[PDB]
């Protein structure tokens, strides 16, 4: 293996997007890596619709919390917003 990776705790940007009924993110630095919003997965239903029309379409930060380079996956936890939205 070789390629560029984020470390646990690292907030890092990119923009928020829907699929598989959860929130996932394209993360500016780690466009290949399939990003998910851990929280969003079992997030109580309307607690979630809440939170996908809070984010979905935005800019913003995200803390990572795990990493699966062998398999291409990032889980993280959404931050805050972004300058840009």
């Amino acid at each position: 293996f070789c390629y560029s990776l984020p470390n646990a705790g690292d907030v890092i940007k990119g923009r928020v997007y829907e699929k598989d009924y959860a929130l996932y993110i394209y993360l500016f630095d780690y466009p290949h890596f399939e990003a998910i919003l851990a929280e969003s997965v079992k997030m109580h239903m309307d607690r979630y619709v809440e939170y996908r029309d809070k984010l979905v379409g935005k800019t913003v930060k995200v803390k990572v919390i795990r990493v699966d380079y062998t398999k291409g996956y990032i889980d993280v936890n959404y931050k805050r917003m972004c300058r840009h939205q």
